[PDB]
C-alpha cells in the first residue's frame, strides 16, 4: 500500500493479542507501544526525543503484525503519547519513502 | 527518490542559504531545525514530542529545499535534538510511505 502524509500516517496492528493503531514513523529508531502487559523477560531503558527522555521496558523478539505484514523484533513499552512503529520494524515490512 | 529505512533517512537541506543534514520523519507534523540565525519573521511557540514540549520560533512561509526539492513553509527554530523535516513539508515535496 502506499499511504500519504496529509494526515498521521496511522495503521492498525497486532501485538500482544490485541488491535492497536500506530504511527509509521521514519524519525524513530525503535518502536515504542503503550503501556501493555507483555509476557516474559524485558530490560529497563531510556529513549529520547524532542521534550527529554522517558522510561520504558525493552521486549526482544516479539511478533507484531502492521497493517497485515508480519514483523519479529525489539518493542519499548511505556508511557508514550502514541504508538510508534520505528524503523527497526519497518525495514522488515519493506517500508520505504518515495518522492 | 526510493530511500529504504536500514539507516536514518538524512538528506541535506538548504535553508536561509545554508546547507544543514535533516531527518525526514513521518511521525512528525511540524518541521524543526536547531537554533539557527533565519531570515523571516517568527513567533513564539510550543512543540511536543516524545519527552515533553519545547519552546521554539515559529516562521510561516520559508523557502527551503529538501534533498534538491523545494517547498515553501512552516519551519519551528530551536532545541531539537536532530533536524526534522515533518508532514508539513513532506507532502509538498510530494512524499509517501509504501510497502
Ligand atoms: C520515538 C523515539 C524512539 C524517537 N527518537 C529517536 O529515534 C532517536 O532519538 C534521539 C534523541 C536524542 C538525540 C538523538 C536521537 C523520536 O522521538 N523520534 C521523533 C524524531 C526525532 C526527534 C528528536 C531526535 C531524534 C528524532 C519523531 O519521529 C517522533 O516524535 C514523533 C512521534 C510522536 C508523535 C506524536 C507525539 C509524540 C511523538
Amino acid at each position: 500500500p502506499q499511504i500519504t502524509l496529509w494526515k498521521r500516517p496511522l495503521v492498525t496492528i497486532k501485538i500482544g493479542g490485541q488491535l492497536k493503531e500506530a504511527l509509521l514513523d521514519t524519525g524513530a529508531d525503535d518502536t515504542v507501544i503503550e503501556e501493555m502487559s507483555l509476557p516474559g523477560r524485558w530490560k529497563p531503558k531510556m529513549i529520547g526525543g524532542i521534550g527529554g527522555f522517558i522510561k520504558v521496558r525493552q521486549y526482544d523478539q516479539i511478533i507484531i503484525e502492521i497493517a497485515g505484514h508480519k514483523a519479529i523484533g525489539t518493542v519499548l513499552v511505556g508511557p508514550t503519547p502514541v504508538n510508534i512503529i520505528g524503523r527497526n520494524l519497518l525495514t522488515q515490512i519493506g517500508a520505504t519513502l518515495n518522492f
